[PDB]
C-alpha cells in the first residue's frame, strides 16, 4: 500500500482555479466507511473526508467556499483537491493523507504565478493633420515587468513606462506605457510585457483605426 502522486511541483495562475491530486489503490468497489482522506497546508486543515462526507466543521476558517474535494474521482482512487480563486498566499507545501486498508502520505509544492496576460489597450488620435497617435497598454502582475514597443517589422521603439503598486491587490504591480508616433490607418504595433528569471512574454496587437 502506497499513496502516489503524478507530480510534486505545480505552478498555478493568480485568480484561477486549481486541482491537486493524490492516487491510492482501489480494487473494484469503494467502501466509504474505511476511507480517511485528509489535506492540509502549513498546519491548517483544508479538508477531512470521513464516512463519505466532507467534515466542514473542522476546515480552517480561512477557507469556506474556497475548497472542496471532487467526490467523483474517489471511486477512481483519486483524492482530488480543488481550490477556487487562487491567491498568492496559496503558495507553499501541501500534504495529503489517505487511510484505506493501509496508510500513507505525500507532499506537493505549489507555486503561484501572477502573469501580465490581461492587457488593456487604447489608441488616441492626437492631431490628424500630422497623424500623430498615442498608444497605451496596461496590466498588473508580479514581479515588475518592462514594456517593449515594436513596429510590425520589429524595430524596437521608444516609450514611456510608469510602475506603481496595484490598488486592487497590494502585492502586485501596475505597469502602463505610452508610445507617441506618427502613423496611418491599418498599421500594426506590438506592446510586450516582459519579466525575467525565468523569462516570460505577453503581448497585445494594436491596429491603427480609421475614424470619420
Amino acid at each position: 500500500f502506497t499513496v502516489t502522486v503524478p507530480k510534486d511541483l505545480y505552478v498555478v495562475e493568480y485568480g484561477s482555479n486549481m486541482t491537486i491530486e493524490c492516487k491510492f489503490p482501489v480494487e473494484k468497489q469503494l467502501d466509504l466507511a474505511a476511507l480517511i482522506v485528509y489535506w492540509e497546508m502549513e498546519d491548517k486543515n483544508i479538508i477531512q473526508f470521513v464516512h463519505g462526507e466532507e467534515d466542514l466543521k473542522v476546515q480552517h476558517s480561512s477557507y469556506r467556499q474556497r475548497a472542496r474535494l471532487l467526490k467523483d474521482q474517489l471511486s477512481l482512487g483519486n483524492a482530488a483537491l480543488q481550490i477556487t480563486d487562487v491567491k498568492l498566499q496559496d503558495a507553499g507545501v501541501y500534504r495529503c493523507m489517505i487511510s484505506y486498508g493501509g496508510a500513507d502520505y505525500k507532499r506537493i509544492t505549489v507555486k503561484v504565478n501572477a502573469p501580465y496576460n490581461k492587457i488593456n489597450q487604447r489608441i488616441l488620435v492626437v492631431d490628424p493633420v500630422t497623424s500623430e497617435h498615442e498608444l497605451t497598454c496596461q496590466a498588473e502582475g508580479y514581479p515588475k515587468a518592462e514594456v517593449i514597443w515594436t513596429s510590425s517589422d520589429h524595430q524596437v521603439l521608444s516609450g514611456k513606462t510608469t510602475t506603481t503598486n496595484s490598488k486592487r491587490e497590494e502585492k502586485l504591480f501596475n505597469v502602463t506605457s505610452t508610445l507617441r508616433i506618427n502613423t496611418t490607418t491599418n498599421e500594426i504595433f506590438y506592446c510586450t510585457f516582459r519579466r525575467l528569471d525565468p523569462e516570460e512574454n505577453h503581448t497585445a496587437e494594436l491596429v491603427i483605426p480609421e475614424l470619420p
